[PDB]
């Protein structure tokens, strides 16, 4: 059972508690939106998850593999995890080809050219082959965002974590990121989306996780918490972005 | 002179020449810059001067080696250039401090202590001490920006690259890097701006290379070539500017 086990998790930045005890059990093949106002641990959650954080209190299983446990492969599940951030997901001195192949060629050992068929394969599926030779500062904050998709499904991972890939494009340059995700669920991988665009939740998510103050405060299908929510707070925050 | 020596640099990609026989000698303490209309070759001459890209045809001789040469010390030079890209650099898993010591540990082999400190030196050098300890995501691109160049500083350069640092910013946040870049000017560092933003350059640069189809056109001090450009293309160029 669950690719995504999380009990009473809980973190805290030096003396401040983020995360204050938070509960999530994800599926295999789901796609699980997290939404909430600014300051409220969406992406301290998921670098938990990634491994790029570390945690207090509770217990976290990625895929049967508790993260704290003796005898466990950690490096196994980091690669196993892919990520894509709001911003910086690409080295503006390499190339994109040669950005998709860096942590293949030099983690998972692989594969020097297997490496960079990969990499011209993805490019295709979120269609930019003809940006393979390309440096980042030549692409679209919409052709970047696509770029760092395929470089984190590149490792072949499991589960990828999205953290508002589209939050810093302007309202024309979202479409094209959201559909490569779109494109993304709709072939099975578990996701685990931080996002503010409520028509991509709806669309593709299976559950949608509203978390403020460090607490997740109501869950449900999209339709029924963005249509019907049931807590005031989630009513407080959806009336001012949906 | 001698810090950038260039004689006559070809770089083709496929059968089309992107650098047309490039000639070009940068004084130490020289603060030049480079304009032009996008596909000129600017980002590719910066990039041969910085080891990113290796050329075809001529001779580039940073501060007395021969980057062709049977074995000059390639990653010595690499040491000495810093970069400072348009689509901006951060480790987003890392803190400001991490980021900015990373290298001057990784490749000057300096002791944390002594690297740590000079990145507070230099953060608080840009308005940013306060920033050390956070995350990339919590910075506006214009603190993103200037954490970039105060990695790149971090590394005591002879030489500082800037590749329109300044041409994905929002119009708030460009006078803060331009700043800090007029302050980098002022201190004497030897300086090599691609850029679009002419007042810095009227007010900074000692000369002004326009370059054009791979070819540097024109050049001269930048009132004189903005006032009173010689070469045809140069005025068509600058008659699209403001
Ligand atoms: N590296 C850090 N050091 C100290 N505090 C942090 C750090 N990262 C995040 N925080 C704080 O933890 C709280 C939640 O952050 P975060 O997970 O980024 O919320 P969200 O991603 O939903 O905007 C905020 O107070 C944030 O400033
Ligand atoms: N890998 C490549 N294949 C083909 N053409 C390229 C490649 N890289 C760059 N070019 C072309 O080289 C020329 C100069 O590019 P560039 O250095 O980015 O100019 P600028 O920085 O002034 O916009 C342009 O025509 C650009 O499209
Ligand atoms: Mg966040
Ligand atoms: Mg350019």
């Amino acid at each position: 059972l669950q690719m995504i086990d999380v009990h009473q998790l809980k973190k805290s930045f030096g003396s401040l508690e983020v995360l204050k005890g938070i509960n999530v059990h994800i599926r295999e093949g789901e796609v699980v939106v997290v939404i909430g106002p600014s300051g409220s641990g969406k992406s301290t959650f998921l670098r938990c998850l990634n491994l790029l954080e570390d945690f207090d209190e509770g217990e976290i299983i990625i895929d049967g593999i508790n993260l704290k446990a003796k005898d466990t492969n950690l490096n196994k599940v980091r690669e196993e995890v892919g990520m894509v951030f709001q911003r910086f997901n690409l080295f503006p001195h390499m190339t994109v080809l040669n950005n998709i192949t860096l942590a293949p060629m030099k983690v998972r050992k692989w594969p020097r050219e297997k490496a960079e068929a990969k990499a011209m394969e993805l490019l295709d599926k979120v269609g930019l082959k003809d940006k393979a030779h390309a440096y980042p500062d030549s692409l679209s904050g919409g052709q970047a965002q696509r770029v760092a998709i395929a470089r984190a499904l590149a490792m072949e991972p499991k589960i990828m974590l999205f953290d508002e890939p589209t939050s810093a494009l302007d309202p024309e340059m979202v479409g094209e990121v959201l559909s490569v995700m779109k494109q993304l669920a709709n072939e099975g991988m578990t996701m685990v989306v931080v996002t503010h665009e409520m028509g991509f939740a709806r669309e593709v998510g299976d559950r949608v996780l509203f978390m403020d103050g460090g607490y997740i405060i109501e869950e449900g299908k999209p339709e029924d918490l963005f249509d019907r929510p049931q807590h005031e707070r989630t009513k407080a925050f959806l009336s001012k972005v949906f």
